[PDB]
């Protein structure tokens, strides 16, 4: 049972790590996106056709 | 309660001793188990190019 248990707990740590890395990715993306919107927000032209 | 706790304690300590002697099993065995997880997790390969 413990032989199974060691792998399971390892997998649990690995799973939280991969998922938290995805969260640290996207949460920081929300922060950078907020940064952009504040850098843009000021009334300015939109380069387009 | 003293006698019962001593019984549970002697069993837990003898078992802890068994647990240390199993911990004497080298970490290479654990990493070998993980290597077996690499070789006994998936089968088919699915989409030969």
């Amino acid at each position: 049972l413990k032989k199974e248990f060691e792998l399971s707990k390892l997998q649990q740590r690995l799973g939280r790590e991969v998922e938290e890395k995805i969260k640290q990715t996207h949460r920081k993306y929300l922060l950078q996106e907020q940064l952009k919107i504040i850098k843009k927000e000021l009334g300015l032209e939109k380069d387009d056709k």
